[PDB]
């Protein structure tokens, strides 16, 4: 209990919100650079996103706690600092992106999504800009799942942490519908990301411009393309695997177990190694990408 304006210097912002910002740092004694979010705590209790931290950080594909801190008025919490951007932009940005490789990224991140669901853990806030690349290898180990800023572990009324293995022990009815809900809500952010991922946009929205309850019609109606242009190219594995993530009944959409057991999945090997032909517009999707959010989070 001393400090952290002591260990680091504080550098420019990366991110910032109303209940927190993000700044580059920097140990001084060691020159390293790193990320620390700085929570207020009169605004925000950031307590359990922490702990799922401290618990679960060590995942290779989950952002890694390296410190932290208590001004008082501040929680200062410091991580591996991400220098390949997000995850969703760099590959929109690559002309000549294949299946072959979606498979390989959307396997690492759901192979991480089935492991915290595995511990009671639903992310809750799952979208493509709260996944960076720690490097510029573009290589699928440098993926880093960072923002669970509105995670939730199941927990015992009593306030004890819970599996859905151990169900040996009772709890709320509406609450394992809530977390089963809220699992397939991560499935289906996973389903949006794969689907941006293949032709170069999203399923539901076309621009910044797309109003929300134009957004919200359209992933109330269950249906979107997967055909024309840019999904001619595509193998009908990988079609048939978004048609299942995006399923429009929470109920019948693809856990992440059932994700990794999919054959787009799981041979890979036999996945074309060739470019998908994608419409080229990241920023627009970047828009797109934040309408759909925006509207679905207006609660
Ligand atoms: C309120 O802001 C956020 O929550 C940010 C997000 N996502 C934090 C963030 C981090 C980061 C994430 C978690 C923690 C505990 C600390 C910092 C981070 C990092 N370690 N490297 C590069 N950019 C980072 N950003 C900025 C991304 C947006 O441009
Ligand atoms: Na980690």
């Amino acid at each position: 209990s001393i400090q952290f304006t002591d260990g680091y210097e504080v550098k420019e912002d990366i991110g910032v919100g109303s209940y927190s910002v993000c700044k580059r740092c920097i140990h001084k004694a060691t020159n390293m650079e790193f990320a620390v979010k700085i929570i207020d705590k009169s605004k925000r209790d950031p307590t359990e996103e922490i702990e799922i931290l401290l618990r679960y950080g060590q995942h290779p594909n989950i952002i890694t706690l390296k410190d932290v801190y208590d001004d008082g008025k501040y929680v200062y919490v410091v991580t591996e600092l991400m220098k390949g951007g997000e995850l969703l932009d760099k590959i929109l940005r690559q002309k000549f992106f294949s299946e072959r490789e979606a498979s390989a990224v959307l396997f690492t991140i759901t192979k991480t999504v089935e492991y915290l669901h595995a511990q009671g853990v639903v992310h809750r806030d799952l979208k493509p800009s709260n996944i960076l690349y720690v490097d510029e290898s573009g290589n699928p180990e440098s993926i880093r799942i960072c923002d669970f800023g509105f995670a939730k572990q199941l927990r015992a009324e009593n306030g004890l942490l819970m599996t859905p293995c151990y169900t040996a022990n009772f709890v709320a009815p509406e609450v394992l519908e809530r977390q089963g809900y809220d699992a397939a809500c991560d499935i289906w952010s996973l389903g949006v990301l794969l689907y941006t991922m293949l032709t170069g946009y999203t399923p539901f929205a076309n621009g910044p411009d797309d109003t929300p309850e134009e957004i919200l019609a359209r992933i109330g109606s269950g249906k979107f393309s997967l055909s024309g242009g840019y999904w001619n190219s595509v193998s009908d594995t990988a079609k048939d695997l978004v048609s299942k993530m995006l399923h429009v009944d929470p109920h019948q959409r693809l856990t992440a177990a059932l994700v990794l057991r999919h054959p787009w999945i799981v041979h890979w090997d036999q996945l074309p190694q060739y470019q998908l032909n994608r419409q080229d517009a990241p920023h627009l999707v970047k828009g797109a990408m934040a309408a759909t959010y925006s509207a679905l989070n207006r609660n």
